[PDB]
């Protein structure tokens, strides 16, 4: 909700407000996340029984409470004193699975020590070993999937960042302690581990058939929040042709400018199987720490609760065959 | 027109003008309706016989003077002192029929006693036997058809409402004293009368068409002026598909925006048997009683006949034969 | 020019300038001419020989300067002491022809006796002996086409005037002293003249053809520069259309925001055979009378010779020949 | 950069800073070549070998260091007073042709012994004999190329130019001392040298089938920066439909608001061999001299390869090979 937003402008320095909102060049692919949602339309079914809506699905072996998990954000300690730990006990308060990050400011089994259900991100290091020790660290802490991100070979050019000559605090750090990943990686990987292997940042069509060829139980339809390839197609605008080329073959996540209910019902309509959600839970936590995220996430579930009944939807899969018009 | 918006913002206490503005979520799908209507054009006929145009129509059973209907719009008395009756006196006398709401601030019999042609709708209550006595009661007092709208299985989130912490004043009740309707409550309203059944929210074609197969005599479709799902597609943008798959099975016709004769003529051209107006009517009444909806009638009456001779039709078929371009 | 536009804003008092530039409705056709043209885009033709590029036509028995004629403009007095006067003389010294209108400021036998190439712009009288004198009138005098306005059944809505309670001036009169025209009347024109016959105001394909089925020598596609239907397509939207349909069978105008020597080129390139300009030539004649309108037509000249050699066009055939492409 | 944008207006006089921003006629083609750009979105690959990413490509027989040439830009002691030495100077020790202007402030002698790739515009002079002598000047000073620039029969209408009545400074003059081109133009160019002709302003896709037929070793798909024709397509839309045309026939360059190393992404995977790049050459010229023109080649390098990594694309052969979506 963009009331949250405000809020954390308000309490957060400008530059860490900067990290947080900017994306790389001139901001086009961040822009064309939200305007690529605002361009959908929902065509609602009526008549239909709603005895008995359920937001639940099962993903990775799981249930979720919702068809949302916690995207993979760095550094969460920038924005409130207890960083991971606030969110992740708010999502499983929530029953929304939670992503643990490489990068993340309190260590990896810190964070799955809370409970619920963690996933984790993984950047492949300069060094196979590391990578896979890693890979088996979250595993032994009970991590239920393993998101591969593949869309960072580097990290791309944040004006705002380079700007603001923004870095690290001191009393911030990456807890858990780089190279570009290849298909080699994702096998190294899918060898390594019996968890379900997510690959975070596919948009091309022919990417998403090879990640189920290679074994991927998952990937995320993803232009990493517009702060990668300045240019780059929304994950949005390529989610209903990879859906229809994977063909059931591994579960098809999307995100980019998740900001409400209705949004996750667009999302779902062109047949994501669930949604990251990245931005709107930090505001959460800077806002209002544990109790922010957990009010967040309240809302959203909410929102999509009423987005699929008013659709004429019981369940997540029928929301999957609404039919949409781009207006 | 837009000069009686502004009267009706200068009388009306803030938070009323805004429970009767205002949509769900972000008002997407309230400002879409508008859209829509912007970017079709007609392409107008020349040099056809005028010498008796005609805005009349036939439409379950009985002649209206304008292919046009007062939308239902809850709580009238909201707006002006007479409430209802104001309205359906202006309606009688235009010619134009006016649909009674179950939450009418003035009774149902009360209001049909004003004579004219009314018609009644329905919201379906937890239990059968209520809601087919409200059907029941319209029926004995002269209504002449059931709307039943079928897209408020609950009501929409209306955050300007929320924000407001907007409530009925004690002086507003509902004069006539809920559940999800289910296709099985359609049929049930079907069978206990003999009007013509008009399902009022539908979007789908498969809807329109299982509408024609349910024994509707009409449909109306719309996005409940951007007050339900926010989101979801206008109905003007449905409206040709829906005409098409139902090929002449029931009226169909569609509400949304409508604020010129212009809009009327379009929604025509795409294949409306007629449309409703909900909004300026509203503001209509809130700026000057029973004397501004007559007003406000007038004015489009006027506007819906030089709309249509511009155009090269001397009745509202040849509009429906008029073909339109998106621009 | 838009230079001349502000000039004219200047001098002339504000309910006049409002007649002149004002639409229908919420004025949606008028704002639409120009997107149209702005949303088109020439695709040039380089290296080709330009020694003699020439901007003449033959049109309805005559060479013509320029693609362009002067657009039928009622009551020009308004604009200028000289009213039609000043801008006729213009005209023909630039070798464009003029179009008299049936609600000329000054007779039309003044007008014609000016020179140059004058057609006469037919309204239908109620009386088709009375409408048929006027075209005879305008043979008598020199007329060399009868330009038969076919979308005014009756004036459009215009809010500018009616806010204004705009009315003529007591000096300003229709020098020449009303029912919709009808196919017949198209007919009862034919027969009673050897002039061409110039339909103006078809937007329909059908009606296209159905004018040259009719006897018509040409057609001016066209909305009457947004001041009768408002939400009528542009002109300049059906041209391509409207000139493959009709394969050759007359000429084919267009009119409606042409502002530049590059509109006209892109009216050409859509298969216009020439263009009619209203609002400028008024804009000029109000700003500088005669000498205003020279300029004017001076500058429309150059502009119209540069884009033509730029886009590789010796001659105006060569521009039709030209491909477009909409942006 | 947009920041050298800024600093470029501080430093130079109004009318020479508009002599370099401006467009011919209302700037629609100047605007649209921003549009255009704007409006296409890369489909990035991932998970590919990033080991060895190079930017180079080769051309008219040679290497460069990125897929970009300094366009060609008349008088630009304007801008600075190095003019072309510092510009020529900066683009060798990049690594990027340069090319010679027709119209250069200094001679093309003494710009050739810069030293680099440097190219040759040619303008057609009224004397095939002249224009054939300029052309053996540059061959004979070791220029590579000849980019004959076929768009510019006789210039376009700058109206800020002719608002300004802005005027070569006594000071600037053409170091180097004109008819429309034709076909048979660029055979006599052809048949006298021995480099690659280059036609430059090609927009048609039968003009880039014809160049090809004539002999020249490549094209640039372009509107002259919005300079030439007002409402010229802009070369980025009609490139993709080259490139197919030509199906390899000669090289097909781009150019017109290429404002980053993204632009140049787009460019390749619409299809481009190569990109100019024009007014932010001068803008950081005139910011700078040649250290300015060196930073801003080495942003755009440095911007170029960030791109293609993003994209995984190890060369531009691959870049070429991405696919596009327009949003
Ligand atoms: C501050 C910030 C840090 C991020 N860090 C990571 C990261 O460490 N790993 C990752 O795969 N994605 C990262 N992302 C991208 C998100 O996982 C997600 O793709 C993006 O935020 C989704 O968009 P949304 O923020 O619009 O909901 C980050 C995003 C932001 C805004
Ligand atoms: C204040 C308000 C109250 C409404 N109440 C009802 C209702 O009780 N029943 C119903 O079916 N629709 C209701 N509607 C929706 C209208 O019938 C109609 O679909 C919508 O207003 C049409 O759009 P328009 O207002 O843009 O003309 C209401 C609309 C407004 C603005
Ligand atoms: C003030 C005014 C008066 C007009 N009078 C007439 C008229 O008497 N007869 C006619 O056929 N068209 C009339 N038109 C329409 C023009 O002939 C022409 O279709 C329209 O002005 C073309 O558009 P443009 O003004 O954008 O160039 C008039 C237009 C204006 C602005
Ligand atoms: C000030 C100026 C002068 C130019 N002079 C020439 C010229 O002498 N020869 C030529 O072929 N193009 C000329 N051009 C056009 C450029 O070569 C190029 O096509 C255009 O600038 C590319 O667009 P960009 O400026 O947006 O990068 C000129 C452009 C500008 C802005
Ligand atoms: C992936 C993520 C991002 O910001 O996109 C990231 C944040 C900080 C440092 C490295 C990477
Ligand atoms: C005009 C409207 C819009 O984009 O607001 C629209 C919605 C759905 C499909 C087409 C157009
Ligand atoms: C259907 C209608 C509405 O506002 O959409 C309504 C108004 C007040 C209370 C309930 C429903
Ligand atoms: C450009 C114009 C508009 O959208 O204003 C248009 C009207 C009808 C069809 C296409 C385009
Ligand atoms: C046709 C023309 C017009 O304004 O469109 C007109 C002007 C004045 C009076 C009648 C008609
Ligand atoms: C993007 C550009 C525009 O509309 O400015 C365009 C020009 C011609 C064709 C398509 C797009
Ligand atoms: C081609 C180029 C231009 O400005 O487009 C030019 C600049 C000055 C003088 C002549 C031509
Ligand atoms: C909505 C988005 C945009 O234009 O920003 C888009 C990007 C690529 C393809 C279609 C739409």
């Amino acid at each position: 909700l963009a009331d949250l937003e405000r809020a954390a402008r308000d309490v957060l320095p400008g530059e860490i407000f900067d990290f947080l909102a900017g994306g790389s060049g001139t901001e086009a692919s961040l822009v064309a996340n939200r305007t690529a949602l605002e361009r959908v339309f929902v065509i609602p079914r009526m008549l239909r029984d709603l005895t008995d809506v359920t937001t639940e699905i099962d993903i990775f072996g799981r249930r979720a409470a919702l068809p949302m998990a916690v995207a993979p954000v760095a550094y969460q300690r920038l924005f409130h004193p207890e960083g991971e730990l606030a969110v992740a006990r708010a999502a499983r308060d929530a029953g929304v699975p939670y992503t643990i990050c490489t990068l993340s400011s309190v260590s990896l089994e810190e964070i799955a020590a809370v409970g619920g259900r963690p996933w984790f991100q993984l950047f492949w290091l300069r060094d196979e070993k590391r990578s896979l020790d890693l890979v088996r660290r979250a595993e032994d802490a009970g991590c239920e999937a393993i998101v591969f991100t593949v869309d960072v070979p580097w990290m791309g050019r944040r004006l705002r960042d380079m700007r603001n000559g923004f870095a690290l605090p001191e009393w911030v750090t990456a807890a858990n302690f780089f190279a570009p990943a290849t298909w080699e990686s994702v096998e190294a990987v899918r060898a390594h581990t019996d968890l379900p292997v997510v690959l975070k940042g596919i948009l091309a069509v022919e990417d998403a058939r090879r990640a189920v060829d290679a074994g991927a139980g998952g990937i995320v339809v993803s232009n990493h929040g517009g702060r990668q390839l300045d240019g780059a197609v929304p994950g949005i605008e390529m989610l209903g042709e990879i859906v229809a080329a994977v063909s059931g073959g591994c579960e098809v996540l999307v995100d980019g400018g998740i900001r409400s209910g209705g949004d996750v019902l667009k999302a779902t309509a062109l047949g994501a199987s669930a949604v990251l959600v990245g931005r709107p839970v930090m505001w959460a936590l800077a806002a209002a720490g544990q109790d922010g995220v957990r009010q967040l996430l309240e809302l959203l579930a909410e929102e999509v609760r009423d987005a699929m009944g008013l659709a004429g939807c019981e369940s997540v899969g029928a929301a999957r065959r609404l039919n949409t018009k781009l207006g």
